[PDB]
């Protein structure tokens, strides 16, 4: 089980909801689940000072949230006011629409310097930053993933939300492109199909990530199709 | 192991809310089965089976078990539900002395008994005042004792922690007699010690940790 490993401490992806009395249902199962930690998901849809009031009631901490690209482009300021209305969460690219992904390896390049200029704004405001990817950043150029061209043109200001599931499935090693990211991992981030309950080779997996600096293992409960 | 399983007890619909938010809800929280409450067993075969989620248990009120119990066995296992749960006692159905929690009991062994026959469980959901005692023993023992062990305890542990009486030791006397733990989710983090709830809780037997929504 995911959930009862212990190399690195889990979070869980909550999504966030307007009405503050049903959020307060998910807090109380991550207490009894021991889960200390969560990624915010449409973390805008709440008033800040309810979820503020609820997370230090059942002491979760957000150790990072989901801020779509347009809202990065659009309104740099806006973000880090909203991020830090609720803490010091890490600000999460969490995907990229078709229209928005690049097309060849400069372009990939390109975004990733996009990308590392708002780290450095995010960074001056006391914010850090990560990028969460799927399967599209694993097309490769002259032997090089999307996901490695834009992580290093952005610098170690970004980090990485490493999805190893779709590492993996692209046919690259995860453990091996752990390594690549030595000191630019935040966390791995993998979906959890066991049921909630009180408290992919993950064997090396897991503490590659550790030696690569990972913070976290997110884990997230998808809704079925 | 030593993890147990939790459910979600579902709540009315108030506002806006739909239940088919409710179920998305728990989807995402990873809960895998509720408790329902008090619409047709067609309308919510229908969203349990599209959400893949389970009932485990149904409160169903004294006065249907009393008033018309066949019917009850066709409610419950045309959606599937194993586990019949009496959540409540209104003040007038209470009884007032030892001799009539202990009838109490023997009443609700009966319909047990019954219910077993037909391939059903039975458990019972305390509240405040089945924590009263008459020399020395709770009126939820005496009617759990009287009613012999195809009752089972859902626990509801803050109830009793709030009368005095130490969960955990409270569990050890219901061994082998505990359907599930029953909290609610407006308690803060740390009243309750879930560090020796949940060991005693699961040598004891629970099958769920149920989750009441305030
Ligand atoms: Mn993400
Ligand atoms: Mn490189
Ligand atoms: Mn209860």
């Amino acid at each position: 089980k995911l959930d009862d490993s212990k190399t690195l401490p889990i979070a869980a992806q909550m999504y966030t909801l307007r009405n503050a009395g049903t959020l307060e249902e998910q807090l109380a199962i991550l207490n009894r689940a021991g889960v200390s930690a969560v990624e915010t998901v449409d973390m805008q849809k709440v008033s800040a000072s309810e979820l503020n009031a609820l997370l230090e009631k059942h002491k979760i901490k957000v150790i990072s949230s989901h801020v779509p690209i347009d809202k990065l482009r659009g309104n740099l300021d806006e973000v880090i006011t909203e991020q830090k209305a609720v803490g010091n969460p890490v600000v999460t690219v969490p995907f990229l629409k078709p229209e928005d992904r690049p097309k060849d390896a400069a372009g990939w390049t390109a975004f990733g310097k996009e990308l590392g200029g708002y780290a450095d704004k995010l960074s001056a405001a006391g914010l850090s930053m990560a990028y969460h990817n799927h399967d599209f950043e694993m097309v490769k150029f002259d032997g090089k993933t999307a996901l490695e061209l834009l992580l290093d043109a952005a610098g170690p200001k970004l980090q990485s939300e490493l999805d190893v599931a779709w590492v993996a499935r692209s046919g690259n090693d995860p453990a091996e492109f752990l390594g690549t990211l030595n000191g630019r991992v935040f966390a791995i981030h993998a979906k959890d199909d066991a049921p909630a309950g009180t408290a992919l080779d993950w064997k090396t997996i897991l503490p590659a990530a550790k030696h690569a600096g990972a913070q976290w293992f997110i884990l997230e409960h998808d809704l079925p199709l």
